[PDB]
């Protein structure tokens, strides 16, 4: 039971032409870099949208109580949001990103985790508009268009889908990381190695001791941030990507995603998924909590 199905866009225009039963919401999952200076919800609101779309603020449908960027929300922050945003259970979620496969996955997966029934990954928005699918270009003046609904998420799968640090850390401590999973740092190459630094200013880069650097970008195509279709292309994908960073995905370990914040380990722990490979769970709180939980002793540079 995929917490999120990647959905292309033509795919996406069917699923919606065809669509009887279940609301349609894209979801606008659009979040930037800072580095950027871009406004995503600017960007939702007066850019061009999937039609019907809400916008899904990575940032407010976080725990943004935790010191740890990007962390799972809450389930009642995760409802609230989704409430306010008029999803409703049975609505067929279908999120997408400006950025191409940036945040959408993150959020698709955070609906998913938090037991969304319907959710996609359209894959991608930047095709979609590329290849001029429908867009909603008007301007608009609200996250959603719909009515705030009461939507309470029944199920949820943090438990299956999201590594905390404890077991991170366990994992780590008893040097059974890289033993017991296929850990996967979305982060640059980089910042993996430590060669170069966290967009955190607290933070060191390095990774965690039993991670393999498995820059999020490797896993989507280069232009269009599209995932590689499953099957071979994806399996092309991971592979090429697994042999440019000298990685091993071991089909028999579960696999352990995480970057510097959670965001683009969703990119590659859904790009893993999207390969068949299973039992991939997002560390969460990522390098940031990592480091910022267990300190320097337990960074890990270069390829050590």
């Amino acid at each position: 039971m995929p917490l999120f199905d990647l959905i292309s866009p033509k795919a996406f225009v069917k699923l919606v032409a065809s669509e009887k039963v279940h609301r349609i919401v894209p979801v606008d999952a659009t979040w930037y870099l800072p580095s950027w200076k871009l406004d995503n919800k600017v960007d939702f609101l007066t850019k061009p949208r999937i039609p019907n779309s809400i916008f899904f603020d990575i940032d407010a449908i976080s725990d943004k109580k935790s010191p740890y960027p990007h962390m799972f929300p809450t389930k009642k922050v995760f409802d609230d949001a989704m409430s306010n945003l008029g999803v409703q259970k049975d609505d067929i979620l279908v999120v997408y990103d400006r950025v191409g496969n940036f945040s959408s996955p993150r959020c698709a997966w955070t609906l998913g985790v938090m037991g969304h029934p319907k959710v996609y990954l359209l894959n991608n928005f930047n095709q979609y508009r590329e290849f001029k699918y429908p867009l909603d270009s008007s301007k608009v003046a609200a996250f959603s268009p719909y009515p705030k609904s009461h939507y309470e998420s029944s199920e949820s799968f943090q438990d299956k889908e999201i590594v905390d640090y404890e077991e991170m850390f366990q994992l780590v401590k008893s040097g059974e990381l890289a033993k017991k999973f296929n850990a996967f740092d979305a982060r640059s190459l980089g910042r993996f190695e430590g060669t170069e630094p966290e967009p955190r200013s607290d933070i060191p880069s390095g990774h965690i001791p039993g991670t393999q650097p498995l820059p999020y970008g490797s896993l989507l195509d280069p232009e269009t941030k599209t995932y590689p279709e499953a099957g071979e292309a994806i399996h092309a994908t991971l592979e090429k990507a697994l042999k440019d960073f000298h990685c091993t995905l071991d089909p028999s370990k579960p696999t352990i995603c995480s970057c510097g914040t959670g965001v683009s380990g969703v990119i590659i722990k859904t790009a893993l998924e999207l390969a068949g490979v299973p039992n991939v769970r997002l560390y969460d709180g990522s390098w940031t909590e990592w480091v910022l939980k267990s300190g320097p002793e337990w960074i890990a540079e270069n390829r050590d």
